[PDB]
Order: C-alpha cells, then sequence, then structure tokens
C-alpha cells in the first residue's frame, strides 16, 4: 500500500491507533502482520506556491 | 556571484549589514548598485542523513 500524508499524522499508520487517517482515510487491523515504510518526500512532492 | 548558505544567513546578504557571513564570507559594498536573488534548494541540496 502506498500514499502521502503529513508529517505529525504518521502515527497514525499503526494497529490499534486513532486519529483522522485510521477512522476516515486508512485503517490497519488490530493483528497487522506487515511493515510501515514512511520517507520524507519533500524534494519529490512539495513546489513552490 | 553564486553560493549556498542558511536560511537565517540570506538577510546578512545585503549592503551595510553585519554576521558571519557579511564579515567572514561574503561582503556587500555600500554603493550597491545590483541585485541579491535567493531561494529555498531543500530539494536539490539537502540530503537525509
Amino acid at each position: 500500500d502506498s500514499f502521502v500524508i503529513r508529517g505529525d499524522e504518521v502515527r497514525q499508520i499503526a494497529p490499534g491507533q486513532t486519529g483522522k487517517i485510521a477512522d476516515y482515510n486508512y485503517k490497519l487491523p488490530d493483528d497487522f502482520t506487515g511493515c510501515v515504510i514512511a520517507w520524507n518526500s519533500n524534494n519529490l512532492d512539495s513546489k513552490v506556491g
């Protein structure tokens, strides 16, 4: 799975965690087997304006 | 004249200013006829690690 979120909302990508992303955007199962790999993408996704 | 500095040192690139960049690195004359251009390069010059 792949998506883009802000830095404060990275922690909501976790099993048994709440937030805007967990409730409304992306919910992990409470018993989840896998890896959450998040890296900063200022150079690729930001632009002036 | 092209160089890379910090964000907080951008205000030191001006005629008649003080600081580390103005005293030790790049000094602008008081009788300056010209333009100062400064753009953010977090995308291209910065690197994680």
